């Protein structure tokens, strides 16, 4: 099965330097100008295969001759345009980290266009739907589409497993396209998708954790919230200390980027306090306070719902944002999944760990990028040569956006296999 199948076709070029790259673009443009009956699949073939690509890289995506012309002329002039991607390779980019976020990446119609342009997506997502089916009464594809008849994303027991299934399925497209993860990292619920991709849970077990943990959370909905605070974790911890159990440090996403959870009234006064200090604080659109004391109320339920899972050794390294260490995978039992919900998400710490181990590329396997800013903030503060990128975006959930994500990656030295993308 193809990773993607699209009318948008990629042509790849590379050189030893930017300036020579731009020359290759012009040569290619000269060739297409005189071509006439151009066969763009033939050209793409010819550009890739055996040839090993150089450090400075470019991709143009287009459906026809005229589209290739517009894109190549822009590439050759360093002008920016749709379907033009350019970049240079990054040390350690082939040790690519997959990132699985939590909440916030959903949108009506997310990835549903891919169903048609990706056999690998469609079949992994159908497996996710089978895995979920003992646990849920709604239809996965109908919820993704938000068809009349399906429940909405305003239910935590709907949105969380739908996102789980999307992220598990997007990751497998990256894999089918030749991008094997060197490690996975997850953010809250995202760890559940990460565990499934890494092989530390079966798909059935990961679906159960996703669905049944989300149901337990129903008891917290409407009783709390979260706010982002653009302040370092240490300062935030000191600041919220005054409120006690009414607030909690829910996530540390970057050196100046944290999320605080807790009771609605406490969150209002936290924001006012931040504002007083010139610190940007913003209310996130969720109505539960996870990663804090409220979660104690569903502990026994979570522990009991998930007593039967069978975690097992992970085939892809899994760096816990709960413990801040790589795990074997056999430790991802009910108590782990409770801890994940109860405790601070140490996202920045994990990223720093991976950066120090020389990983050069981070890929968010999501429907919309929500952690790409926080990865970039930690990359910048460390000064590492590494890149971060997403997969899809809101209102762009098909092969067009995915191909352009693969292109960005490839330009940075992520080892995309262009054969896997078919006309």
């Amino acid at each position: 099965p193809a990773a993607l199948t699209s009318a948008l076709i990629p042509w790849t070029v590379s050189a030893k330097l930017p300036e020579a790259l731009r020359g290759q673009a012009a040569r290619l443009a000269e060739f297409t100008r005189g071509e006439g009956a151009l066969r763009p699949a033939d050209v793409a073939a010819a550009l890739t295969r055996s040839r090993a690509a150089l450090e400075s890289r470019g991709v143009v995506l287009a459906e026809d001759r005229e589209g290739f012309l517009t894109a190549l002329d822009a590439l050759a002039e360093a002008a920016p345009a749709a379907g033009v991607i350019e970049g240079g390779t990054v040390k350690g980019a082939d040790r690519t980290v997959f990132v699985f976020p939590g909440q916030g990446s959903q949108w009506a119609g997310m990835a549903v266009e891919l169903l048609d342009s990706s056999p690998v997506f469609a079949s992994r997502l159908a497996e996710c739907a089978d895995a979920l089916a003992p646990y849920v009464d709604w239809s996965l594809v109908d919820v993704l589409r938000q068809t009349e008849g399906a429940p909405g994303f305003d239910r935590v027991d709907v949105v969380q497993p739908a996102l789980w299934a999307v992220m598990v399925s997007l990751a497998e497209v990256w894999r089918a396209a030749g991008v094997a993860p060197a490690a996975v990292i997850g953010h809250s619920q995202g760890e559940i998708a990460a565990a499934a991709v890494a092989g530390a849970l079966s798909l059935g077990d990961a679906a159960k954790v996703s669905a049944l943990r989300a149901k337990a959370l129903l008891a917290l909905a409407g009783k709390g919230g979260m706010v982002s605070v653009a302040e370092a974790a240490d300062s935030v911890r000191e600041r919220i200390s005054a409120w006690g159990e009414r607030l909690a440090l829910a996530s540390v996403n970057g050196p100046q980027s944290t999320v605080v959870s807790g009771d609605p009234g406490a969150l209002d006064e936290l924001m006012a306090a931040c504002e007083r200090d010139g610190v940007r604080a913003r209310r996130i659109n969720v109505d539960y306070a996870s990663h804090g004391p409220q979660v104690e109320h569903i502990r026994a339920e979570v522990l009991s719902a998930l007593s039967g899972i069978a975690p097992r050794t992970a085939e892809v390294p899994f760096l816990s944002t709960v413990t801040g260490e790589f795990v074997t995978g056999t430790d991802l039992d009910a108590e782990y999944w409770y801890r994940n919900l109860r405790n601070t998400v140490r996202f920045e710490d994990a990223v720093r760990t991976l950066l120090d181990r020389g990983h050069g590329a981070f890929v968010e396997a999501s429907a919309h990028p929500v952690l790409t800013v926080g990865v970039q903030e930690t990359i910048d503060a460390v000064g590492a040569p590494a890149v971060t990128q997403g997969t899809l975006r809101r209102d762009e959930g098909g092969a067009a956006r995915f191909l352009t994500s693969l292109a960005e990656a490839w330009t940075h030295g992520v080892p995309v296999d262009w054969d896997t993308v078919r006309p």
